[PDB]
């Protein structure tokens, strides 16, 4: 570092806090700044974990630990690192899309970078005022689908801010080199346009072409400073221009969409745990999603994409695979549009069209229901039962987020199916006991299971570009991690606990993946995959800032 | 120092060059930066002194000297400290003269402050642009008379550049506490006006209300920012200007007029020890001047001070001064116009009216006669040859620079007289052996001698004005150190090898008497005046930059 | 950029003197720090043509223009671009080996990085130390063949300073990314040992693998702050190490030598070139090297790369080629060792064994005559006299360096076989006009026509190692530049005065070529390469540093 004095305890990059040794302290000319005491981080983390058991509401304590960040970076991995099973739900859903509700009005400090389409033209400059100059992963919004919440608009910035973060959490990616980014084209959250404490353009959103050249100009700044082949995720962007984004992108620059994609991977890799348990004949495997959006696709295809891999033609797998949105069951010639993704999973229609999605449930009969609609209780008891009826062991993923969009509960799945289902959740639910003793602890399918651990390796290797099968292996190395006794207790994935060492583990196998398929151009290509990442992974422990100092001979 | 790295190294205040100690080096991110080799100042000083030996041409010399101050200071002031004598000429007069003539073409770093008509309204800001904190002196021009070189505009920067090299190079001012400005209203030299490499506004000198109101805004911002009683020494300003502005301020601000005052202590103290040879009765003196500007009546006023303090009063003092400007004799009721401050020097004409200075000479016949018309050799042999014959011990004083605007040269003084004579000039010039063997030492009656001790006592006392008795103290303190054997070999004024001692010792003089006459506002009053001074006298030593490291208890 | 203020005018990257403009001034806080003037870069080359045509000697001439890249860097290049011709001898050979001599006392201030062997273990927090953080070419020496002037230590940072100048004045490459670097292991110049002026270490050349260690040490640090394709140009170093170093890292990173690899290309182009004007039988051509070393040994190995390629045998071609070292004619069986390199030029003894070089030549009748000892005038009259008598067309190329150790004149060479000849030397030589009116222009064999416009190339492609073969090409692309006029006059190379276009010209048809072998690794491949490369060339105009102040809709 090249700064001395109070700059460095201004730097959360670079302050330490009561940590700072007196070494550096004097040699930094901080003596004096900080009190006579020396701590330890484990002194510091003691002082927070004590002060935050004493919080009540979780937004209360997202505010809190979001706010070490501003202060003391390493501390607040480490706060993390402590326990992340723990702070997930705080600093990520349920509490994260909470947070964003009203980031307006608990903002304090600043993060990450705001690009307007009031910039179009300046995006550059605005890109060449953020601090960092080696920024390697970008995770982007514009707040037009922040989870199951909506359009959001700048108050979304709270989403990649908290993606981030779980990017270093997790798989240890460098905090210096991410960056969040919120494009501001205005808002149609009505409320939101009234509203005195709204951070971003009080104007609807604009969905004319000057909304292209916007997020074009922002990808053609971001590759000319820091490199083509920075990692650019896009998240929470409306169904429209994820995929034509995703489309237009994905073989021009290091991008991948992780509603899109990253949600795809760990459905299968949910799927995939649930196969083993239930073996069912490949032939007799019929899904029915509710929704048909981002997610629904993605996990579609991706599903497909593993039954092609095991035999059955694309063809014959598109045709196990149904979708049910807000108007009703996708079947061909339907009033209501079916677009270009979707087709290939429209089918024609059956004996009798479903009006409710319990018709469907009770018309197609499937294995696996799968909710990506965002929308509430759509997996009412009804549909439940119905599935435990018609399956001896009914697949019921309920993946909307937050918690209170999600089709139905960890509770109800379990009690209603009488502990023979295989339930999943994309939001947090704790373990379910059945009135006969029996404990069933649910699995969480959220995409924060294969992104980090998926950057990393894609940043490691030096990839161009990000093709799906990568999202396949990646699916593959999660459900590789379950072990036979996790999955004993009803987990569909390995638990979150141990989410760091298996983000790790999928990241190697991808790159031994990227590698082995010539997509890494990191030269030169490392012997040992596994020793050459875990060599790479950044670390919360506090680093010497003391200078060289040796003598000469 | 705050800084660290190449930044310390780009700062001359702060660049040691190879002098870093190797701790310092890695202590401060140096190491690496500059060759493996630890020179010491002395060494760094012979590498100079070897380089400028084989120089040539003084202004050559000139553009290198000046040169090590904008890269290492303390170095640079070490250079002049080793030998002030022989290193005057070139970075003073008359070299400085001629590196004014054509600043613009030997233009490398800017030095000082520049303040023109143009920024007139925001002169506050250029203020506040200065990057030293606590400015204490300040060296101000406006080019329009640059020794007897006249208006130069901007290139008259030189001036206040060099006056304040001569502020801690003779009585060791902090070189950061000093400040030299330049206010460009124009200038009236056609061929600076024609000429490519100017710096300053192509327009004639702004003679109206705007030029009044922009010095005083100056004035205003510069006393805002730094303190009521910051010391603000004109210099080389026109006759008119220079007179209307130190009345004007002399009471409101802690300034003074070099050119009027400082010259004045210096004409007496040598005029002083002119005496002391001669012992002439006070009835019997009889001055006359050739030029009647700045220094003429600055020095005929201090005359007519010292003349009343040791019995004659003010009316008869006055009336044994008698001056000749460009139109001749000032009498009264001449045709060309004589001034407020002349008046008391325009006497009746006397019997015959002298169309020459030489004729002059002859009519009134005076003990002393002191030129300062700064054009050229107007003191001609038949002037010099007239005064040996009208005194045994005729005083001849050409004070006016540089060496080509000087009356006479000693060679001519000394050996045109017989070794009578009794000479001081304003430039250097070198010993004079006579044919007969005898070897007299020319003395320079340069304010050089007065300004930086005077200078140096205002600071340390926080004297809010200063009064002309107090160059009448630092004339006494200027003779009362030369030495009989001095005196024995022509020199009317301390050798210039002591000019740092014969500086600061003046300096003890001046701030006792502050003290002693309720003008010092400093406090407590320091029991021991001598100490207090020579222990805060800024010295070329290298300080070290280590940080204060040490072990806990 | 990121600062304001001083700080600007300071560093020389940013500096623009009076040539900020008001708006700048203004806006960055510079407003009264820099004279009222506004100058534009073409006054300010003015000031400096016009202060350069006054110096008298080249080495003052030296210390002025480089000291110009230390106040002002564009204006430093504006005035190189200016007239590089003229600047050529003065900057470069022959005047940059007169500087290196005396480093030590023309010493003014720090140009690049230097690493000695006390820093053993410490290499990478030296590196750490560098400024800049964006470095893509290094130029690094030991000074232990500084030209044919032998070991100079320290006194030899000189040449990598000088070398990374051209590369910025010949291909446009920027100089905030290039790094000077200078390692000191210590020095067997005596008269350096006792020279308390040196900059280096005083001991004696430390050749043990503590040396390997450091050497390996650097390169890794480098690779490690930069990447693993920085540009490695080794320059100077003794003929063991050059030779050890580019067979033991040209595979591991991104290196090459410059005497070695660099001169075989310049030298090949003028040969080339000769055989256009001779039109010899490939099997009539002899080839006699005077010096055994790096740039004969270098030379020989791409020469015979060309005649392989146009029909001979490796085995036949290097038959063709004759080496006379300090100890003799490199044959089989003589006293005086062979090392591998030589082996395939150490033929069977001719009949009458050569004990001087006009012996050998008169004993071998070469067709060509290539002087690379840099041991003196060691092409005698005679063996001049010889040459011209043996062939009709001789080619004479006195490629040591500087001047004194060239091996002969252009007037020597030109007067002495009556125009006949076809001369080269790697040092600046004028016309020659003979008795008879002919005037004959020689050509300046010097790799200063490769070695900038084939790093802008391998920077531009990202490219990972350098091949032999990329410098056989650039010999190409630099022969294919020379003009049947051009030729006309003798010129075996084309102008000086072009050496921009040509080196433009020459990147050009590399990065085609390294793209075209798939050696270049930026994505994705231009399809036009023309302007792919003038599309990246640092400009030596101004840059507006004026922050993007824009209105909201
Ligand atoms: N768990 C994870 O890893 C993860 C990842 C990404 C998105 N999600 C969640 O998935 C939900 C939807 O996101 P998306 O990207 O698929 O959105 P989208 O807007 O692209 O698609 C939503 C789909 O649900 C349908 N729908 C809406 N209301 C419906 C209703 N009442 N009945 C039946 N269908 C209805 C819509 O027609 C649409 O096809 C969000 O709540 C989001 O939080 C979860
Ligand atoms: N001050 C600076 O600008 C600076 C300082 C140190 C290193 N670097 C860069 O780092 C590279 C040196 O290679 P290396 O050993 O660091 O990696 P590497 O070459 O093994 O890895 C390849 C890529 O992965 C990135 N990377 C490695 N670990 C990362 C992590 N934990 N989180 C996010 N990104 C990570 C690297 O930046 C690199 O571009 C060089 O290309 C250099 O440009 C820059
Ligand atoms: N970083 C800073 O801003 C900084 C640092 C050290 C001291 N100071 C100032 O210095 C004063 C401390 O008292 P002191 O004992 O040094 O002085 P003092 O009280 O004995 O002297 C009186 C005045 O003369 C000035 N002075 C002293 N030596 C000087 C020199 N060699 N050249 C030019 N000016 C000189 C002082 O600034 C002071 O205003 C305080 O007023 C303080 O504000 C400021
Ligand atoms: N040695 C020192 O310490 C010192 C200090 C200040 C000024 N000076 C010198 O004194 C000279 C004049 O400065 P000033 O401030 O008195 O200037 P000024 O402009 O105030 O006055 C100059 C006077 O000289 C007169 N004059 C000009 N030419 C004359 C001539 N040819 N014959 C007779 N009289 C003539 C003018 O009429 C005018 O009255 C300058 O050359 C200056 O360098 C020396
Ligand atoms: N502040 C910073 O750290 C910063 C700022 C701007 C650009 N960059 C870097 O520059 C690259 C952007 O692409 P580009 O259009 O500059 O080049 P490019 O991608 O077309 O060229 C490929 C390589 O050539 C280098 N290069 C280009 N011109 C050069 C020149 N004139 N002299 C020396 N090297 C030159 C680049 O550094 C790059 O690594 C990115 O890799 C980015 O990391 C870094
Ligand atoms: N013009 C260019 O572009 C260019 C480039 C690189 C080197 N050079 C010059 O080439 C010269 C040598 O460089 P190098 O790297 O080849 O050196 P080197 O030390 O590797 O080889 C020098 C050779 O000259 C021989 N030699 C020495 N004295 C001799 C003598 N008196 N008679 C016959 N042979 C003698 C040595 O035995 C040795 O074989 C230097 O003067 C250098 O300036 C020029
Ligand atoms: O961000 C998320 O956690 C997920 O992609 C969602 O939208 O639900
Ligand atoms: O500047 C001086 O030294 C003096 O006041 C003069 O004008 O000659
Ligand atoms: O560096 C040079 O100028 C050249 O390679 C030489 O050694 O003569
Ligand atoms: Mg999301
Ligand atoms: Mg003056
Ligand atoms: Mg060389």
């Amino acid at each position: 570092i090249k700064e001395k004095g109070k700059p460095l305890m201004l730097n959360p990059r670079t302050n330490k806090g009561m940590a700072f040794t007196l070494q550096e302290r004097q040699m930094l000319g901080l003596q004096g700044l900080l009190p006579p005491k020396i701590e330890t981080q484990d002194i510091q983390a003691l002082r927070f974990h004590r002060n935050l058991k004493k919080m009540t509401s979780p937004l209360e304590k997202y505010i809190y630990i979001m706010g070490i960040q501003e202060r003391n970076e390493k501390l607040f991995y480490r706060i993390l690192q402590d326990d992340i099973e723990s702070l997930m739900p705080i600093v990520y859903t349920p509490t994260v899309g909470l947070a964003c509700s009203q980031y307006g009005h608990i903002f304090r400090r600043p993060k990450g970078l705001f690009i307007s389409i009031s910039d179009r033209g300046h995006v550059r400059s605005i890109v060449d005022n953020w601090p960092e100059n080696h920024v390697k992963a970008v995770v982007v919004t514009d707040g037009e689908r922040i989870l199951g919440l909506g359009d959001l608009g700048v108050y979304g910035m709270g989403i990649p801010v908290g993606k981030l973060c779980l990017y270093t959490a997790c798989a240890g990616i460098r905090p210096d080199r991410c960056l969040p980014v919120c494009i501001d084209v205005g808002t149609d959250n009505i409320a939101l346009l009234k509203d005195p404490f709204y951070m971003g353009l009080y104007q609807k959103r604009d969905r004319t072409q000057q909304y292209d050249d916007l997020i074009d100009e922002f990808m053609k700044a971001i590759t000319d400073r820091y490199g083509r082949n920075t990692l650019i995720q896009f998240e929470d962007f409306g169904n429209h221009n994820a995929f034509r984004f995703l489309r237009k992108y994905r073989e021009k620059y290091c991008t991948f969409n992780d509603d899109i994609q990253g949600t795809a991977a760990v459905a299968l890799a949910g799927l995939l745990a649930a196969q083993k348990v239930i073996s069912k004949p490949i032939s007799e495997h019929k899904i029915l999603f509710l929704g048909a959006g981002e997610a629904a696709l993605g996990i579609a295809n991706l599903i497909v994409m593993s039954m092609v891999e095991n035999g059955l033609s694309e063809q014959e797998a598109q045709k196990k695979i149904w979708m049910f949105d807000k108007y009703g069951l996708l079947v061909k010639g339907r009033k209501a549009k079916i677009d270009s993704y979707q087709e290939p999973f429209t089918h024609s229609a059956p004996e009798s069209i479903p009006d409710t999605f319990e018709d469907a449930v009770n018309i197609l009969k499937p294995s696996t229901i799968i909710g990506v609609a965002g929308a509430g209780r759509l997996f009412t008891p009804d549909v439940i039962r119905a599935m435990a009826s018609i399956n001896e062991r009914p697949v019921i993923f309920a993946l909307s987020n937050p918690t209170a969009q999600a089709e139905c509960t960890a509770e109800e799945a379990y009690t209603l199916t009488e502990g023979r289902c295989l339930f999943a959740s994309g939001s947090p639910f704790g373990p379910v006991k059945l009135t006969d003793g029996r404990v069933f602890t649910p699995g969480q399918g959220n995409n924060v299971y294969i992104f980090p651990g998926v950057a990393l390796a894609v940043i490691l290797c030096n990839t161009r570009h990000i093709s799906d099968s990568v999202f396949l292996e990646a699916a593959k190395a999660l459900t590789s991690q379950l072990t036979d006794e996790e999955l004993a207790q009803g987990r569909l994935y390995p638990p979150l606990a141990n989410i760091q060492e298996v983000s790790i583990n999928i990241a190697i196998k991808v790159t031994e993946y990227l590698y082995a398929n010539k997509m890494a151009f990191r030269y030169p290509e490392p012997e040992d995959k596994a020793k050459y990442v875990k060599e790479r992974t950044w670390r919360s422990e506090y680093d010497s800032l003391l200078p060289d100092v040796y003598e000469w001979p």
